[PDB]
């Protein structure tokens, strides 16, 4: 009947949350109602499962706010947002060593995230592969795609575009797509190989170079010429700053496209991805749609259409304020935190490390499991529950394929999670151990994977 | 000085009392150095002044008005992840409410389990693809069950938005677009049926044609699909592209039978960020029920609370638009939207009557609620020459601040030059008065300067 | 060599040093962001159903508090309007509690930082009235006692700090409060006063002053000993006058010489606001009032604190002006509707005995319950409380004192902000928590730490 | 009935009864949004290259302006600190312009709303000094003239409003400004003063007071007629002293008895700020100063305005403080670099003859050019000005005056905020414009409306 906030007749959001509302309500009442329910969302600061930016910068807030109505697709009405977007394509291209374009503009596009960028990469792969077969007179009805432990976007790609996903299974000692097994899976129907440069599940890089040598030898051995698209969702904004010596990008001739998330280590806010092609030949013109506007026409290869230009603008702000110099410092701060956690956690239990936050191996992450046949009086699921009681989300989950038996804990170190917070995590980690040791009945109870995808 | 011109990272800047960087000198490479955060902010902030504010842009369909409450909701929601149900369960709850509300708005059958089948999207584009994929899979599953080949799917439609051209190309479906032609601009029952066959995955009426403003009416088409099924056994479904009309007809013309009232309408899509009133980045698609949505398309993710299924092309993205959409549903309801959309219609209808007095025009859309969306669309009467083309008028208007797009139609009507005026929230009766004044002044200018006729020759952006 | 990813710069750690005064300056905006970022480790309280303290947010209150950051409550001279506003508040609370009309037009009483200070002042005033009364009768004054029920911690502190024997009537099953019989058994010539709790912290039930009052009248008739009351209305003092005005508990009772309440509980003020009113000048021994000099003459204060900001007063004013009786009535009843609804709904979900069910004629908007004796549903209320934390709620489980030492209660406080839709959400998480304990029996009996119960 | 899509309510037109004082109240917040929505139709001026006035945005300035919306410039008594700040600005502007050190510590001068008011004050003071002396000689004083070049409109207003005959030396081919020869032709015993324009509005070029000063010396030598100067330094006044300290144009010349300049042009103040400085008490007739009583004594003002806000002065002081000569020199150099660059690039694009090219020793940060005589590249600068409008730029084309009624010029003003990158964008758009004019020859000769040239 009454609401204590408004000292008035009560408006429930839960009653008839099932139909379109009939009546108007005071604007500021609707606002305070929604505002209040939003407090029940987490703030992610103690969420150690996600890669997506959760820190807050006033300049980014002001820039998102100015841009709320700036339509990324409408080049004609917001020509300056359009110009900023083209800068960022060129800069990401450059970051990844794309060849100098003949026309002065890199081939590539901002996206909403890595998912769309993957679809575009995938569709391009499929189309280059179909042209090759059609020219060579071969059937094109059985495409396949060869990969390791990919993010879920490759599952959707395969499904939505009717391509056979040839996923190399995780297995003990080999948690990733190695050159030998990659090669066993390739044949004239392979549209491409997708190395994951920063595997979501573990944190490690699949290194494109040895896979690239193996594809070169494959072409020599069989005449079959297979290309790569690097899914660098996390890695593409790490390695180029802290390890330029890792050759994973367009310096490799088979690498025809690359995609990354701006809203992970690109430090952009949620809703920003990037995909770059090596050159015009890498992007079939059949996929590009040309629309007229007053200043000529512009080509777009996008799944999305209208949407706000703010994230692109924020991405640019990050590029401008940091440069290589700043990015290197920012990403090193995160690697330092991971290395530290890895180092410290190692002393607390009988653990085996899959990833220890090393810049030459992968991304700022710690991934570990219990040592085989070692029982410290808890599972990592249990430990994950204790940590949620201290406000932390530290996902515990299983690996796939032939490692379906392995439970790992993954910690992600993203911007905002500084050394002080890592210290606090550790105190909570220790207090959890002691608790588990004081209450042995807790062992084995917990059994539900935390969300592992982003 | 002896510092030669090309060895400097040059230039004082009058704003910083300092040397600076030229965003344009080195926009081809990743920047080398850090720069004070607030300087980079000011740099970008100043360049953003070169954008329009769209208040005077009469071409777009997208929300360009500003409401403080929306600004605040968006700004709280910058990091809220629409895909992460675990961390943001309240944003997830609000999203599910919106899906039930839009479902209900479209007469979706009551769900056995209380939750409508549908999803927020980034826009009509994603929503279309999901609708299109689902159509393809339903059709495929049916032909497989029947032992028939599935390698030549086609889609039958009228003058569709570009997202259907993208869907047809991206998913290898032949687009059977009924051509606009003089005197029949739209997919009619007859030409629709000529185009239909066992390989048709669906028909897509466009309930609010992008190019003109008009509704294609699903009812008569629905009638022709019923008879087509009786004559041939072939059972074809519909997905209605209601990008704009989806949030207009339910309030100002609830009697147009276009939605899930029609048994063949298996899914409907619409754009929140057009007449939905939401800010940029929001779309909706709804399915009649679980049968309408092949489970194979839905991905189940593990989370701590069990698992939830999503059908999306995107993945992580912010939840602010959904929240803001919710805010519009709550503060307006059916009563409020009815008033809001009526205001734009009055504005469109007003401009149609007044523009008709000013030249020899033939109208394709006059902002009548029973006919289409709040838009005015016209051409010159055939064989009449008033001393200018609509392209010329569109240029003069631009000199006075307005974007009023002139472009050609498609198909057999590619000779036809139209002007379209979109009336959306914020474009009020007083601003339309101002437009008219400007339009009269442009006509006089053109009448005083006849060497202008025929010079402007470029289409304005038409798609949104 | 350590970097910070926020600042793109050498790391500054609040934990390094943290035990020595820092040596070096650091940039203001960096120190600010450092601290701000750490504040995200605090809760929001929106989901913390243990506390009584205001946790909602109103832009106007934020504005007034911010205006007031430097307004010194004690400094009447520099901030005369803050002073005038405080004085209006004292009059309005006195009137709320049916204080007798004052001869000089100003009610007797004061703002405080909380109930705690207001209890100290009321306590001291009790002790001094009894002392003076006994001195004037030539009698020893070194053994003063105080009679009370299951009192808030401030009374324990008062007793210890001021050397008064606390005669606390213990809780016992059946009777979790101070009843007249046990009250009188404890009373004597050295009893400085009785302190009923009009809203017992641990349960949410009102101790009713009236029957106790009648027992003190009879006690006087029988023995000549004339004992007064101070009502601790921490919570009930801003509830009953709006939703149950016929409960006679306040200055309508002759023996009630002073009353206290928390403005930052149900008075709707922000943290840092309590009130104490005395019946009239006689109820407040002048010896306790300090008169300072200022330019317009002198003002007397009775305070433990001295300089402090005037914003909470000013905010409390805003609440009084914007709502009035009519507004308070709607605001408090809405919380009662929440509490009554939860009592009903929770009752359906397991074998519970209720102590408090949000009825306005019985207590404050709280739900307080225990498991039915014997009936073992497969968890303790500790366990249930732990499950509820994993879904973000703090719903405290704790033991009663005294002779009710076996009893484990759960207490849910319904405060402004915690509306019907949030109650529904708690109910859903409650059910889901029960489902989990059923599916995971091993969990039973594990948790055993009482949650914070005091405020 | 008519609805508004913003408010979901009956429509309220600002246009309907816009000729009658409105009858009824409406909600405040609706009136605000209605007005705020109309204001979107104003330009923002960032792409307007015709104006000299500040169009950039500095948060600190906005904050000071907003703090000062009610500070009354004239009310020294209630706003004594705004007054003190004002007086500092007067001394600082006097010092910048080499005013002789004040015998009393305070320079003779005042803030004004703009150059306009400042010119009247200067104009009036010339008038009175001239009048006093001619009245001493028992000579008629009813026909004063004022000798000048291509002055800003304020001199035309002064002339008209004070019945002074305006002897404006016309612009003519090859001599667009007041030279010594023609100046002297126009001088006689009725000349109240000569006004060099130190930054001509129409072109950007400086009129140099030193060679004019020499001629006036010779004139007094030859004829016994002693003529003074007032420098209209609207724009030059905050440019030259920082980037061309060697140009002698100010109080270093004995005949210069006052100077005016706009704070809200290159002084960097927001709109509503001007300055006029007199050499010393003798240059300012006392009869023109009004003495107004108040608590701390009385102050004299020479003003046309009276009550008005102090914010622009406050903002002016802010710029003086944060910049100094060091900061100003950088700011203005920056604008010059942009003007000079545009002059250089623009000369590459067509058959142009430049009047001004952004050289700090010649004039202000401006580019001014015309088509080479008898050359036809296929458009007029009016045509070019139209194409550039379609790209969002206001780049005014207009005819010169007097004997160059024939010459059409394009003038580009480079003020703070129009940085090198925006100059690059204009050039890109300039070339896009030349290309289009080329591809559509029928455009040639269509456009013929002068753009606003005055500020």
């Amino acid at each position: 009947l009454l609401d204590s906030r408004f000292g008035a007749k009560s408006i429930s959001t839960i009653a008839e949350s099932k139909r379109f509302p009939l009546h108007e309500m005071r604007d500021d009442v609707a606002f305070q109602i929604i505002n209040d329910e939003l407090y029940l969302d987490g703030n992610a600061r103690q969420n150690l499962a996600t890669f997506c930016q959760t820190w807050d910068d006033e300049n980014v807030h002001k820039l998102m706010d100015l841009s709320i109505n700036k339509n990324w697709i409408d080049k004609e009405e917001y020509p300056q947002s359009a110009a900023i977007d083209l800068r960022c394509v060129n800069m990401v291209a450059d970051l990844w060593h794309a060849p100098a374009p003949k026309n002065g503009q890199a081939v590539g596009t901002n996206t909403i995230g890595s998912s769309e960028a993957c679809m575009l990469g995938g569709m391009a792969m499929k189309w280059r592969w179909r042209k090759r077969m059609e020219a060579a007179g071969k059937p094109t009805d059985k495409p396949n795609l060869v990969c390791g432990p990919v993010q879920i976007c490759w599952h959707k790609f395969a499904r939505y575009w009717d391509v056979e996903l040839r996923e190399i299974p995780m297995r003990p000692g080999q948690l990733f797509m190695d050159p030998k097994r990659m090669i066993e899976a390739c044949d004239e129907n392979t549209i491409g190989v997708v190395p994951t440069f920063g595997v979501t599940y573990t944190g490690n890089y699949e290194f494109p170079q040895p896979l690239h040598d193996a594809l070169d030898k494959f072409q020599a051995d069989t005449g079959i010429d297979i290309d790569m698209h690097i899914d660098a969702a996390s890695g593409g904004f790490l390695a180029p700053f802290v390890a330029p010596d890792i050759v994973w990008d367009f310096r490799l001739p088979r690498v025809k496209s690359i995609s990354a998330s701006g809203h992970k280590f690109g430090l952009a806010p949620l809703g920003c991805g990037w995909v770059i092609w090596r050159d015009e030949e890498a992007l079939p013109q059949e996929l590009v749609f040309n629309v007229d506007y007053l200043g000529g026409q512009i080509g777009t290869f996008a799944i999305n259409f209208s949407r706000p230009a703010g994230q692109v603008i924020a991405q640019y702000y990050e590029f401008l304020r940091l440069g290589r110099e700043g990015y290197t410092k920012v990403q090193n701060a995160s690697y330092q935190v991971a290395a530290y956690l890895a180092d410290e956690i190692a002393k607390l239990g009988p653990y085996e490390f899959i990833c220890t936050g090393r810049p030459d191996e992968g991304i700022p992450a710690v991934c570990f499991k219990l040592k085989d046949g070692e029982d410290p009086g808890y599972t990592l699921y249990d430990l994950s529950e204790r940590l949620r009681l201290r406000g932390w989300q530290v996902p515990a989950f299983t690996l796939g394929g032939e490692a379906t038996d392995i439970v790992v804990m993954r910690i992600m170190c993203r911007r905002g999670f500084e050394m002080d917070f890592a210290e606090l995590l550790l105190e909570d980690y220790k207090a959890s151990l002691k608790y588990l040791s004081d209450h042995p009945k807790l062992q084995g109870i917990a059994q539900q994977n935390s969300f592992k995808h982003t």
